[PDB]
């Protein structure tokens, strides 16, 4: 018998888990300050709404559909709305997608895990004044973590320790994997995230009350969410917008899909919107209220851009840390902070790798021991590409990550309200709950979503190691392209 979600409850929180990560505390913060902040805002809002929102439902309802028929993937779950055989091909994304992201995704977090590790013990740069002199130390302690080498090179030197993190983090996420649904992530995600919301909000409030002659930490909240309408004829706020929508919510992931697939009796309305609200909610409140304000704080707005854009982890790993740092008991705050990150990202790598599993418990009948395993050693092998190779995960980002969830989820779309039917569609999303969709969002999802999309996605066209990642990537759609071949001649 497929596995379940024990309560209705432990559903939307596994969702909740699914949704907030790295993407609310890193992704969010970077996006933010590099568009112009509250310009940014009214994009991200629109997105939300237009985007974010729908695609949530939909992909709700076809995870809950297809569970009910013993199938979580997209593969079977697509040909399940569209009897072809282009409809498997184009599931295999929904397969494919989940393990790229995983790749660079669990290895991410084990940074985090092993940042926790070194602030915990006190094992953290020592500074004795200019902001450079204090940003240097941290900025050194994060490139011998993961091995960049001094200049250029096709070649990270990762420290034994970062790859020794990197066992106990995959370790960690095969033991909540292996426990299965009910007994594992259900079980995780009920206490990781009133973990993760007491601990943002500690940090919230801590970062708030930082001021220096250079700012305030009201003043980078006043940055983020003072509004500037002349930037929104900018289509590059409008792309990165979109984009962190997908990525915050899962959307395009295929991680909602099989996560919905457990459960038949719910409101996937309410749930979803549930969901999505609470991963908004740390996403702009909490995730927004801290690297931003903190940065602000210490060197003003106009370093606090340049500084989100020197580099996506520029931030979080080397600009939080020395700011803390600057603290009394700074050093055991920047352990709350990446102790707050791989809670974030945990709950999210067992969401996306869940889908491989799946496929490989529902298509191939295989026992979820050897699921969780053979899945856990295709991301443990590849992961030797981005942890190796310079420039290999911002590949993997871009692929799978930035421009595949985008066409994924337009796919879906089209595969569920299109082709399948819109009123059928309609009528599955709305089935089995009090709470109904207004009438509006009919138009939305059939008109307006699939347009916004498309019209976003053509107006976006306007060193040999990138090819090692496209070859690698490629070859691992044509194997779970070949799986998806086998599990439908054993059928
Ligand atoms: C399935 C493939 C497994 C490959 C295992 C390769 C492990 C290489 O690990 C190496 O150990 C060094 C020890 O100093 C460290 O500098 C680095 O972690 C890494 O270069
Ligand atoms: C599930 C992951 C791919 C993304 C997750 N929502 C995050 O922001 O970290
Ligand atoms: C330290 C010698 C081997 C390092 C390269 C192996 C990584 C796959
Ligand atoms: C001499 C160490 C280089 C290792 C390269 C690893 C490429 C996967
Ligand atoms: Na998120
Ligand atoms: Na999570």
């Amino acid at each position: 018998k497929r596995e379940h979600w024990a309560t209705r409850l432990g559903l939307i929180l596994a969702m909740a888990g699914n949704a907030v990560g790295l993407g609310n505390f890193l992704r969010f913060p970077v996006q933010a300050a590099e568009n112009g902040g509250g310009a940014f805002m009214i994009p991200y809002i629109i997105a939300f709404l237009l985007v974010g929102i729908p695609l949530m439902w939909i992909e709700w309802a076809m995870g809950r559909y297809g569970g009910a028929q013993g199938h979580g993937t997209t593969p079977a779950i697509f040909y399940l709305l569209w009897r072809n055989r282009f409809a498997k091909i184009l599931g295999v994304f929904g397969l494919w997608i989940p393990l790229v992201v995983a790749i660079y995704y669990v290895y991410i977090e084990s940074w985090t895990l092993g940042f926790a590790i070194k602030f915990l013990v006190g094992l953290v740069p020592e500074p004795p004044t200019d902001p450079d002199s204090i940003l240097r130390p941290f900025k050194e302690f994060l490139y011998s973590y993961i091995g960049v080498p001094k200049g250029d090179e096709p070649i990270l030197k990762p420290s034994l320790f970062a790859y020794i993190v990197f066992l106990i983090t995959m370790f960690i996420n095969v033991s909540i994997l292996i426990r299965g649904i009910s007994k594992g992530i259900e079980r995780f995600a009920k206490i990781a995230m009133p973990t993760l919301f007491i601990l943002a909000v500690f940090l919230v409030i801590r970062v708030f009350l930082l001021e220096t002659p250079n700012g305030t930490a009201a003043d980078g909240l006043n940055f983020l969410w003072t509004p500037d309408f002349e930037k929104l004829k900018d289509p590059g706020v409008w792309i990165a917008a979109v984009g962190q929508i997908f990525f915050t919510l899962s959307l395009g992931f295929g991680a909602i899909i099989t996560y919905a697939s457990y459960r038949k009796d719910q409101d996937i309305v309410l749930s979803g919107l549930t969901a999505a609200t609470l991963n908004e909610k740390a996403e702009v409140i909490l995730g927004g209220s801290i690297s931003i304000p903190a940065a602000v704080a210490f060197f003003g707005v106009a370093n606090a851009v340049a500084i989100a854009k020197a580099g996506a982890f520029n931030l979080g790993f080397i600009t939080l840390p020395a700011i803390f740092s600057q603290t009394a008991g700074g050093t055991f705050l920047g352990f709350l902070w990446f102790f707050l990150l791989f809670f974030a990202g945990l709950t999210s790598s067992i969401a996306i790798m869940q889908p491989m599993i799946a496929f490989l418990e529902d298509e191939l009948k295989l026992s979820r021991k050897h699921a969780v395993l053979w899945t856990a050693a295709i991301v443990f092998f590849s992961a030797h590409l981005v942890m190796f190779l310079n420039k290999s995960l911002d590949e993997m980002d871009f692929w799978a990550g930035t421009i595949g969830v985008v066409f994924f989820g337009l796919t879906e779309l089209i595969i569920f309200f299109w082709i399948f039917g819109a009123d059928k569609a309609w009528e599955e999303i709305n089935r089995g709950g009090i709470i109904k969709v207004p009438r509006i969002y009919y138009y939305v999802m059939r008109y307006i979503t699939p347009a916004f999309l498309a019209v976003l996605l053509v107006v976006w066209a306007r060193h040999w190691t990138v090819w090692i990642t496209r070859f690698y990537i490629i070859g691992l759609f044509l194997f779970l392209t070949f799986l998806v071949f086998l599990a439908e001649r054993r059928r």
